[PDB]
């Protein structure tokens, strides 16, 4: 009835979406993981993922075009911690994250949805293969 | 001091930032592999990644959000046309879609850029392998 067959993902309530980043930066910045200088500039290119969600759509949103905004974020997350960190470790120090990650969808939802937490996880791997990381 | 922030970033510019996914998405349909289907689908996504560049620049430029946007795009298309290439095989199908790619930016900006035609390849393997893509 209402509410039929969709993927009714944890982003279909603009609350719900802000929340997720809402909590997340709660945890770098109270961590310093990553310097709460980068923290909060983080924000914004998740805000970015954010705000296009809801712009990102034309006018009929297909079901394959729905979700191109999933890798996009997690992409750029898989970046992130590897941007204000100059002289580290990306998996060692991404381990608050991987725990950040899991604890804004446990704050914002309840569910463990970990499987855009393993996402992000290994892209970071991916990067740091190429000099794009080093320079 | 003077000369420490310049954004490269070819996107940044409305003709050459357009020129890419025209580009793309002509040599697509003149491909006929995804079909017109799946190209007339594509530039939703892409589009959105473009207007954000505009948006995230804000009034001041961080290192960590001018390259947080390039991996965003190359995730836009790596599961986006994992999406159509739905028969078992992603690597040569997408073979194409580095056509369309290696012959957009070359028309774009005239460089090779393969090393970003790479990077949308490269993601495409580890997600098209995922199960959340075979369900």
């Amino acid at each position: 009835g209402s509410g039929n067959s969709a993927s009714q993902s944890p982003f279909s309530n603009p609350n719900t979406a802000e929340a997720f980043a809402r909590s997340f930066v709660s945890n770098i910045v109270s961590s310093g993981e990553f310097g709460a200088q980068g923290a909060e500039d983080f924000d914004d290119i998740i805000q970015s993922l954010i705000q296009a969600q809801s712009m990102g759509k034309g006018r009929h949103d297909t079901k394959a075009k729905a979700k191109a905004m999933q890798v996009a974020l997690a992409s750029s997350i898989a970046e992130l911690v590897i941007a204000e960190s100059s002289g580290g470790d990306v998996q060692r120090k991404t381990n608050v994250i991987s725990n950040a990650l899991r604890n804004a969808l446990m704050s914002t939802t309840g569910s463990p949805n970990e499987e855009f937490v393993h996402e992000v996880q290994d892209l970071i791997q991916m990067l740091s293969q190429e000099q794009i990381n080093e320079v």
